[PDB]
């Protein structure tokens, strides 16, 4: 109806993504998996491979100390042991076991601190390709905990009047242009102490302020790609159930 | 080390879930899908079927009015039309096109209002089986928008100094004990007007206060179950790409 204007082009305006997001909550799996599986793939033929890596690193979870509470967390040491046993064989590119602390700071700051560690593990190129999911994943470690509180990847430890202990287990599988002929797998075990009662922590936002003492344990594992396009879907159903 | 106490059993304490959660972000799909696919399945043999339902209802998206802005939203009317064409054939159990409004109320209240509508569409039994994902999904419609802002399911409309228009498209596929021999599919098209500038809306939390004028369009579609355990994984890769 109106006159067709000449194109004004802002080179900073971010284009809308074309990426398809599919979340699966598999009720009552045959074998229990206590890792939140976050997958950034460009070829769905590597999904099976991604799931099988999550199945393997399930064995790298270990109980916390009694003084922390009754919780499971991904262990970097045990991760390395497990890594060796994984077939097809692959390489541990990097690993980390580091404490992160803050005092009377906003939750946003803590998220940034943790992000800084995971970005160091992933690397610039790798970080960039998964920046949205990575940020969201770390955000959902410290906030949005109410709807997550009873899920299989979060465990509540000791619960004093001044402090809440909890663990959080997330796994990233990455396969795209930045990965080439290998898929990257980055399990993360969070051991979190926060200066607030559970009731408050459950409804913590990025605006809230708190003191944190957090241990992060992670490693980056590169496994050569294996397409599964020729296998039946029964095999993927088996991988998800942990029976493959 | 310590004496084994007799069992104290609180019948209200919620048990930890065994459900496995897997999120897939498929970079650069062959065909674009603008629906956030949230799947609650107990048998992974119905995943393909779940994805194919999301592929179908992609065709039910329509542009908003020019006065709203340049956005896509799931249309209940067009949904009904599309529903007919879906094979294998199935039934539209229920549908809704309703406005929800609030004035100077917390975002939490709005979430509850929207939840009330979607719970009416799903029903008691159905709601209960997907209560965690449903709550999270609606929460993520009004909050946690920063990391979502450029994703394929959210569209930003007109952006005044007093108001922000945006649409949000989410789809629920449900198959469990409460569904029996059919899988349920519930697409939702949100057309949201909120009394805040985009910069504020992007970092809105449940604690924040705002006035909302929201149109919700949804329907419940029951499709008889079709296992895909015998088909190759190539077919699932094709369904995800929208080429199947
Ligand atoms: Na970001
Ligand atoms: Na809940």
């Amino acid at each position: 109806h109106c006159p067709l204007e000449d194109i004004k082009v802002n080179p900073w305006k971010t284009p809308q993504s074309t990426a398809r997001v599919i979340t699966l909550r598999v009720e009552d799996p045959n074998e229990i998996n206590n890792l939140l599986s976050i997958n950034e793939i460009d070829n769905p033929n590597y999904i099976l491979q991604a799931i099988m890596l999550a199945n393997a690193f399930q064995n790298a979870l270990v109980p916390t100390s009694t003084d922390f509470g009754d919780a499971l967390r991904f262990s970097m040491p045990k991760g390395l042991e497990i890594a060796n046993t994984i077939t097809p064989m692959g390489a541990v590119v990097s690993y980390v076991d580091q404490n992160v602390t803050q005092t009377n700071n906003q939750v946003s700051v803590m998220i940034n601190k943790v992000l800084e560690v995971l970005k160091t593990v992933l690397g610039v190129a790798l970080s960039g390709s998964v920046i949205d999911q990575l940020t969201a994943a770390v955000t959902n470690t410290f906030t949005n905990l109410n709807t997550q509180k009873n899920e299989a990847w979060i465990f509540w430890g000791k619960e004093t009047a001044n402090q809440t202990n909890y663990t959080y287990n997330v796994l990233f599988a990455i396969q795209n242009a930045q990965t080439g002929g290998v898929m990257y797998c980055v399990p993360v075990g969070f051991e979190i102490k926060v200066s607030a009662v559970k009731e408050q922590v459950l409804f913590f936002t990025i605006q809230d302020s708190a003191s944190y003492n957090v241990n992060i344990q992670s490693l980056k594992f590169a496994q050569p790609l294996v397409s599964s396009s020729q296998y039946p879907i029964a095999d993927l159903t088996s991988a998800i159930n942990g029976t493959l």
